[PDB]
Formats: structure tokens, sequence, C-alpha cells
């Protein structure tokens, strides 16, 4: 049956602070079918530098990938608030989405 | 030319730790070629409960790719050390393995 994706944002590591550019990440994991979506935003406006794996088929059936959005470290470290947004016919109105910051 | 991957270990989001299991993540970038291995090990003995997502281009040319080991929450409470290793041509030694803990 359809199965409900799972989402979780994940700050970057603080190894990647010697960097100029850091990597927020968004698993989205434990949906069937395949088909989705998976986008970012902050302050309401689209966030495109991002890339996003394929899925990956998991051992119980169901799918998982990530979504990794790169931005200036600056951006990061001043407390800006991003968000992963999911699109899947198996989520409760089709939509759901889930902030990553360090202010929370 | 070749370009060394950055290994990052990001531990479980505090959303996940409702569930039995979580997920320990393994963020490869900036590598190039794509060939790749990576691997998880706790304690000094393997960890097979994972899945790897294919190598992805980036905007720069090099590929990333993220790795996600599946293990018991009592595991991961219990202090248990876990570490991702990564085999590639660009590596000093071909090797890297970074650890990831309570």
């Amino acid at each position: 049956q359809p199965r409900e994706p799972q989402v979780y944002t994940l700050p970057p590591s603080q190894e990647e602070m010697t960097k100029n550019q850091v990597s927020l990440t968004c698993l989205v994991k434990g949906f069937y079918p395949s088909d989705i979506a998976v986008e970012w935003e902050s302050n309401g406006q689209p966030e495109n530098n991002y890339k996003t794996t394929p899925p990956v088929l998991d051992s119980d059936g169901s799918f998982f990938l990530y979504s990794r959005l790169t931005v200036d470290k600056s951006r990061w470290q001043e407390g800006n608030v991003f968000s992963c947004s999911v699109m899947h016919e198996a989520l409760h109105n089709h939509y759901t989405q889930k902030s990553l910051s360090l202010s929370l």
C-alpha cells in the first residue's frame, strides 16, 4: 500500500564549518510509491541551489532519498531558517515541510 | 583532476527518536571521479544494515552521495561508537574513516 514519507532535517557537521559553503540535509524515508517532489525555501522564497538523490530501494520495499541544499556558511551561522518541503501521494494534504536552523 | 572526498557524519534527527530504529548518516561530497566505496563499522566489526545512494553530479562537476545506516535506538543510546569508511583514489592512503556517537 502507499506509505507516508518521514521527513527529517539534519544540520551541517561542525566539521564542514571550515568551508565557504555548508550542506543542509533533508532525509526523506519510508515512502511508497517512488514518485515524489522535494524543494527548499527560506523566508518564504525558493532556494534553488540544491540537488536531490534518486529514490533508493530500502529492504522493506519502501524508498528513501536525501536532498542537499548548499548555502553560504555565513547564512547558516547567522541563524537563517531554511525548510525542506515534500510532495507525495501518501502525505496528508500531499504536502509537508520541516524547518532547519541553528536557531531551533 | 581527482578531487578528495569530504566525509561528514550526521547523527539521527531528534524527531526520529520516537522510532525503534534510527538513521546514522554519512555525507561524502566533492569527490571525483565517481568510483567510490563506502562501508560502516562499530566497535571493530562490520555493520551491514545500510544503503548508499548512487553518486550524484554536483554543479561543480564533482559528485556527492549519502550512506544511511539503520541501527536499533538502544544501541545508539547505549553509547556505541559507529564509523563510516570511504575508499577513493583521491584520499591519502585511498582510505578514511569518520566516527559518530552520542
